[PDB]
């Protein structure tokens, strides 16, 4: 038995009743259970993310099958058998907290692994390249999928302008169209990087490499026809059944692979390899098992750990570093800057993004400073030696930068529509008809110039895709032939 | 032809590339636009709504028939054929922003008039009573209807539980598990004040008054199972409906009409008439014509007006006044502060809830000043004749007390059932049989208790009610008859 | 040793230099360290508090000598010898952080008292009355006193403007135009509760109490020249000076007295016992010796503990509750409303801030919740029996309200000159020579007209206070004589 | 004639009284002008800036004597007589808001110019050099400048504990330490743009440029007397002084000279030309006559303006760039990045900080969008001609990387005390026993380890300035020598 208090601690006699004039008059100021009651659940509601509001998370395990010593020094890689907890968020990305998950998207698929040597967080989608290759786009290609300004609601007329005018979009589409754009849920579903990154090793030496996860669960995917029978009666399926399974003991999992490229590649190859809107060949680059990560626990609030939670892609640790992909560059910044705005200066205290190894730094202050500080020295150098201090050890590596100016320029070999054009041509025939009856229900009425440029765009990446679209949407394309 | 610019003027040389160390290298912190573009764009969200967060927004005109100067003094009211300006918003409850608009919930009604004399904001729902009748109970309420805080899924369990433990509910729930807590959409559905609130004449008489919206479209419901075909294709169809109406010019309606009663009626009543959880008889208490409300103007701009729309209960104009009702109370603190908090302090310079009539007062500053202040004098009483007065001609009423002591207490005469049973009766076989459909469904995997305890409430309100739902949901009463 | 860290816990290879392109070339946008340390940095500061901004707090202890049971069942103050745990800030509070300690202006002196019924928060200043007896003003006094809105340095003509016009400030500027209006520092000053307060006794009697601290250190003050002389050399002497008596073992003390009057001497009084612009008599209500307040420790950390203090006159605990005093209301609510603002919804989990006695209840979430929340169950009633529950043992009195309506109306008995009159007289000649002095030298400047009215004012206390003004400002007031 | 009125456009009837039960009662809830009056005064205040809280700004024009075209292709410095309205904010750097202008500390002097191709921030002091050299220190400088984080006072053993072991410091110390560490007034103060900024022409050929200020009124400085007898009867002189001066007509104004520098000179050089520790000789590269600014109009606001007002390094505009400074390139990110914070997402809407310039692109939202924002498209590329374009015409220059590695390393020739010493014999006898004196009254009671290094750098910067500090100190250095 616990008496209900106020936030003062004082115990509360009525938490029934206001306190008014007689038994029906009106009500007085003089009311602090009331006032505090009422203030403090006018203000429960913090701004939700700027993309992938809607989501779950759950807590988990990363055991280690190979170490990856070879190829970098990361601590958490560093041994077979070597376990690092994990908290992980999957998501739906445009429309708002409360939306369906039913509804045609990417899924986020964001992992922050407790390291010995800090918070590394792996912010990654199920698929495996992205639709833009410069972060300057995203606000752009985001306010082209969000719903419209005026109506609020999603408007293909105005993606498929921004997209078609963009055709460095074409694999991603290639790959959204498909049925894969409506995962079954969050357990049957793939996790990629998406972006190259650099792995360093212990001589300093480094390679490119890429992260694949396989789930334990197969990959399952829904028309859109299933995708309305679940939407009917559901709207939100997948965080229902990633908690029902982790509540039941059905854990699930996934393996981690990953891909490792010589940084000399780049030069023989007719792409870049840092162009997130590429894939690297698994015949040539084949996947190599990392280990397996297991969700096997809930949260014990929703709010407070899902959330509030903050993964940002410049979350490395020693021997993992970014690549130059300019995508990649942007969300350096971006997240970190979001979440300031989103939870607070002082958001890296809230208890799922606290880092296992220890922090001490001369940050100070800020709102919501609850971490009870102490001591005179805010500032280094200082003559203490017992105070905080660098660590040579920790240094990143230096980059070989092949520029000799400041510039902005799109990168050399962007090559489009080849990769679009390999992928559309793997798919099986059941495969191929999905994309084309995906991409016709959602093109039909648009405006007929990016109609005919969209229908363009994937005729370049293969003849065959293109002219398939054009005799699902009716439009003769002959005259351009 | 127009050149985009940063925020500070400059024309943007290159939209499309990051600048980078050569054209495929990392990229610089100098890049103005870069960072000045992602920084604006991880700052759009502000938190949502507590409650009603789905929600559409629209402009009209209100027009008397009727003057209303025999009962209020209200400037709006004063003359036939008198036009006022309004901005509407209409909302779900309980779900976040991007929620379904197809689910069971109150639909909010909010009506703000722009008059000579001040806004004025009829913080209105579409069925005419609540759940409760004391503000302090209000967080426990929306608590328990809200997703579960550890599954982020709403659960029957939790809210009954709370419900059945406040059998005041009764009647609401008579009225929301109708097929009436399912709209068809915004237009074809009914508009409630719910509250009794004072009217008060020139003469400085008091009447109570109670608000009623009746719509041209007429009142048109959906089963649960229409809900659910209409949910498997459109999550936000109440929202296109409405915006697609007034674009091609059919612009719903509704006539506004009155009910008063003289507060001497009070000992003549085996109810409060200020208890919310209570009609008054059409018969007794007949409604009276006011005029009539025509929406004909979309936003410009859904985040800037209807995202950032507030309305608040407090927002009266001379001649109407709060009643006693202890929900209402709590109500005149409740908006504004959580406005202050979701908008900002200076919230009421966002352009949608500026008035039309001056303003003219000493408060300053705050967050995002925009009003390009001026002078010395911001502190009354001062000796300057040409600074802002008080005008004795707008004060309030002065409602007389009848208790000697400040109390927590609940009404006298909360008559819990009696309306419930009334209401019950009122309804067609047909409409009987969907209630009963509808609270089976809801309550057929709740605690046993809980639902004995549900099913106890309604059969005080009506024995056929409570027995026919006993006997749908299996549950053998004999043993408590 | 200890390594710096970034807040992901990484330790940090270099503390000295940005990444950039070659020694001396343009700086990269990924460099985790430096943009998180530069945002924390820019992030540093919150709103200081809207007045009382400058000031400086310790910890200590409250002994109790004298039991106070007969008159309050206050548990804190229930027994001889027992000693409660308390943090009190001083400070100025007209100008804002930063600003100097010699200036004239009322001292605050708040104490918090960490009691096991929960924080009982005195927010007290060393003078016992105050300006205005409506919270309704307060917004207004406070901008008259605060530097011009246009010129940012505070204008005497300004304030004795409103002053003037609001002649209830008459006794409280006869205090604080003595040389009291600048305390020598913070340890040699008298406190007061200033407000009427009700204590309630286990048998459910009301008293009326009044509160007074007497220093150990005795009073001491500064003139005019004496505080010029301080503020040449330091603008934070009295900081400096509580800092350093605890820190050299000297610790500073209080003792605690109240007065005590029954309720009904109201009826017999010439002036409202509740109108804190009053003080009572200590000949006809002796000072009865309660216990004693001994500072002994100083913060650990200046932001995180003094400036982010929050304490409330609201924050009251069983058998001490308000009275009707009109200013006191509006404290009531304002203080926990700009906490909000200033600390965030949240700001009662900041250490300082946190009660002693364990708090349980249904709120949840809000920006920064750092608490760990769990379970299910966040709404009351429930049908749980270990969850929190109200406790009737705990419910406040029921004063009995005199008044039968709802009104706008001043006090009666206001009798605004009389205890101004009073206090000059009780001066010595010195004291009414600085007094005289001190009011010369800041209405020497202002406007003739408000000038004029100073003097009536005071002349109606004193005809001999008025005419020395008169005289020592140059202003002939024969004509009104 | 003005009524009082709520924000809601109602007129106050009642703006001295409480609404109560009765005329001596408790106050009611229902007293909606009541809780906006207070709650809006209880959100008033908003951060204070990180660093250089306290200033006055003033606005005026900026006319060109000397056209700058063959340099620069500025839009504003192209024309003789050439007219640009500018804001220009001065302050302090150290302490709070309401600090003493007594102080000493760099000065800033901050300019903004409101040009035809958008607003440019030139963001100086009045000193022409720092102690630092890379952004990744400031927050340590300022920490060690700060009070100290537990007492609320500065500490020159926590400083000089900083800036010993940082012997960049040296020079700027050499400065701040003669009486020009407290200017006079901010009328009778230098101004600097301290940085090399990169001046680009219609060509695309770069110079380096550094900008002086040079006041009409000549520079005088105080003494520590001096400052302390100004200190004992103002703390806000210098604000006093700006406002009277334009107030009375007589209008402060400094002539703006540049120095121009090849890029090529860096070999002939014995530092870097764009380490912000260094001046560039006046025989060498001498001051160039620009044109003249006049400051004649206070704000009509000083929060809305002054307070409000937010500048930033990176407000460049066409012709003018940053240089390589690597001091620098930090404040390019920090300034808006604290502005976000300090003033909201929106901040660049204020209208002092709004440009003369048209604005147009594809941000959207955040808090308080108060611009009535309209149409479809938010999103580039697009399919329309008439929405905002890129205008290559605009892009800036391609500075050339002479690094081949991202790396963290200090410059070449960082040549830390020479500059100091050349400085130490340009001084007049007077200046240099002012500097000796000011030295030795701060370093006195600092750790004597401390005291001996700071000698030691004094000294490498000049020996005679070395030896007559420690006889001044008391310390004997023979034996080091
Ligand atoms: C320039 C490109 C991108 C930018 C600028 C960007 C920016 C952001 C921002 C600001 C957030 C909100 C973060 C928060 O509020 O905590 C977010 C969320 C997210 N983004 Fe991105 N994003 C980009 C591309 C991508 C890519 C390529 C992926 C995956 C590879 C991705 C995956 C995610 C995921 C999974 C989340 C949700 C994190 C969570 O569960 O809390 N984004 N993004
Ligand atoms: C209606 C009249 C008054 C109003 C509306 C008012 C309002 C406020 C507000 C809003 C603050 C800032 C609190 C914070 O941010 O934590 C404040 C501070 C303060 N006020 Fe008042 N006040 C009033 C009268 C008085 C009176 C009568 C006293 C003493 C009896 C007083 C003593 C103080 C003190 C000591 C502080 C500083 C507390 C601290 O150390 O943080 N005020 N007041
Ligand atoms: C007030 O909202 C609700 C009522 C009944 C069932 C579901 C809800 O979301
Ligand atoms: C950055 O300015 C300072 C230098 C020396 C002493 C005090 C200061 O605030
Ligand atoms: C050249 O060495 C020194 C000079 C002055 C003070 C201390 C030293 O170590
Ligand atoms: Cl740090
Ligand atoms: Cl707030
Ligand atoms: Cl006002
Ligand atoms: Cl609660
Ligand atoms: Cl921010
Ligand atoms: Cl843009
Ligand atoms: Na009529
Ligand atoms: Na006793």
């Amino acid at each position: 038995h616990k008496n209900l208090t106020t936030n003062q601690g004082v115990p509360v006699g009525d938490n029934q009743n206001s306190r008014t004039a007689g038994h029906r008059g009106p009500s007085f100021l003089d009311d602090y259970h009331l006032i505090e009651k009422l203030a403090h659940f006018d203000r429960e509601r913090i701004p939700e993310r700027v993309v992938h509001a809607r989501g779950a998370g759950a807590y988990g395990v990363f055991e280690v099958e190979n170490s990856m010593e070879k190829h970098t020094r990361a601590a958490f890689l560093s041994e077979e058998g070597k376990q690092t907890d994990v908290f992980v968020r999957f998501s739906t990305v445009i429309h708002p907290k409360g939306s369906p998950e039913t509804l045609r998207d990417p899924r986020g698929f964001a992992v922050k692994f407790y390291t010995e040597e800090g918070n590394y967080d792996l912010v990654g989608n199920n698929l495996p390249i992205f639709f833009i290759r410069d972060a300057l786009k995203f606000p752009d290609m985001v306010h082209s999928l969000k719903p419209d300004p005026v109506t609020n609601i999603q408007d293909p007329d105005r993606y498929w302008d921004f997209m078609t005018l963009t055709p460095e979009s074409t694999h991603m589409l290639t790959w959204l169209f498909s049925d894969e754009g409506i995962p079954a849920n969050y357990a049957e579903m793939r996790g990629s990087g998406v972006h190259t990154f650099r792995w360093v090793n212990k001589y300093g030496e480094t390679k490119y490499v890429k992260y694949h996860w396989r789930p334990s669960e197969g990959i399952r995917n829904l028309s859109m026809e299933e995708a309305a029978e679940i939407q009917a009666n559901d709207f939100q399926h997948a965080t229902r059944d990633l908690y029902d399974r982790i509540e039941k003991g059905n854990y699930p999992a996934w393996d981690l692979y990953v891909q490792l490229m010589p940084l000399s590649d780049y030069d023989e190859l007719d792409y870049d390899p840092c162009d997130p809107t590429k894939t690297w060949s698994e015949e040539d680059y084949p996947l190599q098992k990392v280990g397996r990560m297991t969700l096997n626990r809930n949260p014990e609030n929703f709010f407070a750990e899902t959330e509030q939670a903050a993964f940002t892609p410049s979350a490395l640790v020693p021997g993992i570093e970014a690549s130059e992909d300019k995508l990649l560059q942007g969300r350096l910044f971006s997240y970190p800057d979001t979440q300031r705005h989103r939870l607070g200066a002082n958001y890296m205290r809230i208890p799922v993004n606290c880092p296992y190894a220890p922090v001490h730094n001369n940050q100070q202050d800020g709102f919501m400073t609850t971490t009870r500080p102490s001591g005179h020295i805010n500032y280094e150098p200082n003559r203490y030696d017992d105070q905080p201090k660098e660590n040579p050890h920790y240094k990143e590596s230096e980059p070989v930068l092949h520029g000799d100016r400041m510039v902005r320029q799109k990168i050399e070999k962007p090559n489009d529509f080849k990769q679009a054009g390999e992928k559309y041509r793997s798919y099986s025939e059941e495969e191929k008809q999905a994309l084309i009856k995906n991409l016709t229900a959602d093109l039909k009425g648009v405006n007929e110039k990016t109609k005919l440029l969209a229908i363009c765009n994937f005729y370049r990446a293969d003849e065959d895709y293109g002219q398939r679209l054009a005799d699902s949407l009716g439009v003769d394309i002959r005259s351009y032939l």
